[PDB]
């Protein structure tokens, strides 16, 4: 494993956090490549792409993902003022991060429909630090690990729907973990 925090490697930028519980590993590879494994891990968030992003990047990825238990896959990022998180969520485990969510539209992208949706974290952790922010979602419908992924798309249908982004930080994909274990091996361009 590589220690947790931002850096670029092989041209990529990359973001590797945890909450130290234990339990998971994140490795850079050759060029776009990152591996996780984990085993009965707490949260963590770890992932390759640009600092800062784009809203009208082509995202193309591909490899394994493997997660037993409560995981997410997907191109994942924050915009600032406003503060935003966001997901295009490919791939997920036992747990649809939008459960109980309001819906806010569909949009079809990419061999697939995703259901929109619009969360709010109350004085979270972010990249500003502690804040009350919205989080957008596109979920996918039909799960898969490699593909390419029209950002644009997916920003473009949040805004009509009044899903407003700020100004891009970073833009990778993740591999997301809340208590759960598995192994992952994905390369971005």
């Amino acid at each position: 494993t590589i220690q947790p925090g931002t850096g670029y490697n092989n041209g990529y930028f990359y973001s590797y956090w945890n909450d130290g519980h234990g339990g998971v590993t994140y490795t850079n590879g050759p060029g776009g490549q990152f591996s996780v494994n984990w085993s009965n891990s707490g949260n963590f968030v770890g992932g390759k792409g640009w600092q800062p992003g784009t809203k009208n990047k082509v995202i193309n990825f591909s490899g394994s993902y493997n997660p037993n238990g409560n995981s997410y896959l997907s191109v994942y990022g924050w915009s600032r003022n406003p503060l935003i998180e966001y997901f295009i969520v490919e791939n997920f485990g036992t747990y649809n991060p939008s459960t109980g969510a309001t819906k806010l539209g569909e949009v079809t992208s990419d061999g697939s429909v995703y259901d929109i949706y619009r969360t709010q974290r109350v004085n979270q952790p972010s990249i500003i630090g502690t804040a009350t922010f919205y989080q957008y979602w596109s979920v996918r419908r039909n799960h898969r690990s490699s593909g390419s992924v029209n950002t644009a798309n997916h920003f473009n249908a949040w805004a009509q729907q009044g899903l407003t982004l700020g100004t891009m930080d970073y833009q990778i994909v993740a591999v997301e973990g809340y208590f759960s274990s598995g192994s992952a091996s994905i390369t971005v361009s």
